[PDB]
């Protein structure tokens, strides 16, 4: 009733999105309403090549800094003990792709700005369940920009850094694997609720000024209609705001901002992550059935290929590169087409209906393309469904060994796997499918000896 809310903005502007993220910070300063129940602490890492702005944060710089944002104001902070490399006069360059930096940021905010509710907004690029936050200041073992892999974040972060809400201001983050990775009760770092978009997010990103202009005490409303909650858009007191109200804020303001500019391809969803497991298990059941009834042909006919797909998806199907990297399809649409197709038995239909029920329970709010018959609260979550047999000649599935449960670098594959979505629910028996990962591996890996085929996993 008199809670305090700390919002931690992990701003990785060390890339081409620097100007957009500086505009986002300006929007935060504009919309932020000063209150003793609210804190906005931002770890901003800028770039030395793109934007040369000096009006948002007071000067032009290229290092990593800690700021506290208030109305029309951003005061630079000291790193103190949790981040001793950062001071009010330091010139420290951080690697935002290093999960230890994110860990130090979360610990700093929890130590110096204690609160009853924690929100974590991670802002950068995004690439599904593989990664997030690419940093141009540090190069990996391939000469590319270092990034945060989901399994890497789980490996380095513990339960001490768990948050109440996790917002991904990045592309292609609303996947079932991502939501399951950070579910509460996984033993380590987790988020009670997740805000994410299944497809790419447009340039402007989130309309933070409107969001923070609605995080205000005193009650009241504006004249704008609320299409997620019904009625008029309400103001939510920081002393009493809940996870659901903040998520509805994100979803509704993104809907209004995107549709105002005629961008009906944009999406955003709010998930209760304590339902994530309930969805995963559900899909897993379906997966087992899909293995036992030899339905690879029918699922491939539902998914499609090339530019001819009828499943609701969140990538540019005209780009084979996106087919290889982000073949993410809507889970609810897949289960609905299974349940309504005449190429599936009654058992498969019932398992798909159970998956739909769990999905409806998980996805609290969502908005999408109305021309695609988007079902709010049902559509809005994606799942990895590759064209594993299509050759590029190299098959797609061999280029997707990152979608794995193992330590891929330890087995010579491309950086990082360790996705709990792929690990949990595996059937230890050989030639036996236990979960979605093993189903895909059984469908697309042509050899299954002890060496584990192309992804070094024996299903
Ligand atoms: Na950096
Ligand atoms: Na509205
Ligand atoms: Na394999």
């Amino acid at each position: 009733k008199n809670q305090k809310v700390t919002i931690m903005y992990y701003c990785d502007a060390d890339n081409n999105l620097e100007g957009s993220l500086l505009n986002d910070i300006e929007e935060m300063k504009t919309g932020y309403k000063d209150s003793p129940n609210l804190n906005l602490i931002a770890l901003v890492d800028r770039s030395p090549r793109y934007s040369s702005d000096e009006k948002v944060l007071g000067e032009d710089f290229s290092d990593t800094r800690l700021y506290k944002i208030e109305h029309n104001k951003a005061n630079r902070l000291d790193g103190k003990n949790e981040f001793p490399e950062i001071s009010t006069t330091s010139k420290y360059e951080a690697n935002m792709g290093d999960p230890e930096v994110l860990k130090k940021f979360i610990d700093y905010c929890k130590s110096n700005y204690e609160a009853d509710k924690y929100v974590l907004i991670m802002a950068n690029h995004g690439g599904g369940a593989r990664a997030i936050c690419w940093d141009d200041s540090n190069l990996d073992k391939n000469g590319e920009a270092d990034c945060l892999y989901m399994g890497e974040i789980s490996d380095h972060l513990t339960e001490k850094q768990s948050v109440d809400l996790l917002a991904f201001d990045a592309c292609l983050m609303g996947t079932a694997e991502v939501a399951y990775q950070y579910r509460p009760g996984n033993g380590g770092f987790s988020a009670d609720t997740l805000v994410a978009s299944s497809p790419v997010v447009w340039g402007p990103g989130f309309k933070y000024d409107k969001i923070f202009d609605r995080i205000k005490a005193g009650g009241g409303t504006n004249n704008e209609d609320d299409l997620t909650l019904g009625g008029k858009e309400q103001n939510f007191d920081p002393a009493t705001i809940t996870n659901e109200q903040l998520g509805a804020l994100f979803v509704e303001e993104q809907r209004d901002s995107t549709h105002a500019n005629g961008r009906y391809d944009q999406h955003l969803s709010f998930y209760d992550l304590k339902k994530a497991e309930s969805v995963k298990r559900a899909i897993d059941n379906l997966a087992v059935n899909l293995s036992n009834e030899n339905k690879k042909s029918e699922i491939e006919k539902l998914r499609g290929s090339g530019i001819h797909t009828d499943l609701m998806h969140y990538f540019d199907e005209y780009s084979e590169g996106e087919w290889v990297e982000y073949p993410y399809f809507d889970v609810y649409d897949l289960c609905e087409k299974i349940n309504k197709s005449e190429n599936f038995s009654s058992k498969t239909k019932d398992l798909a209906s159970n998956a739909m029920n769990k999905l409806n329970e998980m996805i609290v709010y969502s908005f999408g393309d109305p021309s695609n018959n988007f079902k709010e609260g049902k559509n809005g979550l994606s799942i990895f469904l590759p064209n594993g047999d299509k050759k590029y000649k190299i098959p797609h599935w061999t280029m997707q060994s990152w979608y794995n449960s193992i330590d891929t670098v330890k087995y010579g594959l491309n950086p990082y796997g360790k996705l709990s979505w792929c690990k949990d629910g595996q059937d230890p028996e050989i030639n036996k499918v236990g979960n979605w990962f093993e189903l895909l591996d059984s469908w697309f890996d042509k050899t299954n000896d002890v060496t584990g085929g192309v992804n070094h996993y024996q299903w």
